[PDB]
This record gives C-alpha cells, sequence and structure tokens, in this order.
C-alpha cells in the first residue's frame, strides 16, 4: 500500500484518532475519543491502556488477534463486519462509527510507517 496517500487520507481519522509517539512526540495531533495509533500494527486489538472499548474488539484481542496492515485495512472500511465475522458472532458491536470508503490499505500502509 501507499504511506504517501496514507497520510493524506488520515484527514478521515484525526476526528477521532492522534498519532503520539511514547515519549510524548505529537505526529498526528488529533482527538481523544478514539484510542493513539501510534504502533497499532502489530498490537493485540482493544488492548491500549486507559482505553475504554467496546467489548467485541476486546474479545478479538483476548483471542490473540494482533493487528496488520491487512486487516486494518479491512476493518477501516466496515469495522463491525469486520468484528461479526472475525468473531463469528452476528450480534458484535463497534465503537468506531465510522466507514471509510476507499483507502485502507494506504492509511495502513501509512500506519505502519510511522513508527519508522
Ligand atoms: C470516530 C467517529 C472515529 C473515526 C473518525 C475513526 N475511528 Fe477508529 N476507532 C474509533 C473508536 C471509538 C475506536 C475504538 C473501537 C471500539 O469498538 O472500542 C476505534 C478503533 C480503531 C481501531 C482499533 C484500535 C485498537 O487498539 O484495536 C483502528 C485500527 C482504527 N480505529 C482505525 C481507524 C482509522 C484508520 C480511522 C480513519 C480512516 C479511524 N479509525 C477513524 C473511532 C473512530
Amino acid at each position: 500500500g501507499d504511506a504517501a496517500k496514507g497520510e493524506k487520507e488520515f484527514n478521515k481519522c484525526k476526528t477521532c484518532h492522534s498519532i503520539i509517539a511514547p515519549d510524548g512526540t505529537e505526529i498526528v495531533k488529533g482527538a481523544k475519543t478514539g484510542p493513539n495509533l501510534y504502533g497499532v500494527v502489530g498490537r493485540t486489538a482493544g488492548t491500549y491502556p486507559e482505553f475504554k472499548y467496546k467489548d467485541s474488539i476486546v474479545a478479538l484481542g483476548a483471542s490473540g488477534f494482533a493487528w496488520t496492515e491487512e486487516d486494518i485495512a479491512t476493518y477501516v472500511k466496515d469495522p463491525g463486519a469486520f468484528l461479526k465475522e472475525k468473531l463469528d458472532d452476528k450480534k458484535a458491536k463497534t465503537g468506531m462509527a465510522f466507514k471509510l470508503a476507499k483507502g485502507g490499505e494506504d492509511v495502513a500502509a501509512y500506519l505502519a510507517s510511522v513508527v519508522k
């Protein structure tokens, strides 16, 4: 995927999320209603500290799931469906109220990039 493009596309995410490095550096100063995305790639889902996630995503991580660019790219398009399928639960609910139409892989790549 394209990171250069992903950064530009992150415009749909900053409304709720931010990209903040461990020493506090503000890579992307966004909102605090969604968890910090710095390092999400490789991270077990629904585990960022001091963040109150909806249940399903926490269950997904409890099952051993860590995000990849690929899944990130997919989830982003339809979070709730993503979950229902992963969890094999028709009843899986998402706390993320946005579906991105096009851009997943790029945004996915960007996110991977950010920690280099
Ligand atoms: C607010 C209306 C949001 C926008 C815009 C975006 N995201 Fe989001 N995201 C939001 C919430 C409330 C949460 C927590 C989910 C839950 O059910 O509790 C999330 C979560 C994610 C995650 C999962 C993070 C984890 O630690 O597992 C990812 C990977 C994610 N969001 C990506 C993402 C992207 C790429 C966005 C922009 C295109 C984006 N989100 C926007 C809320 C909101």
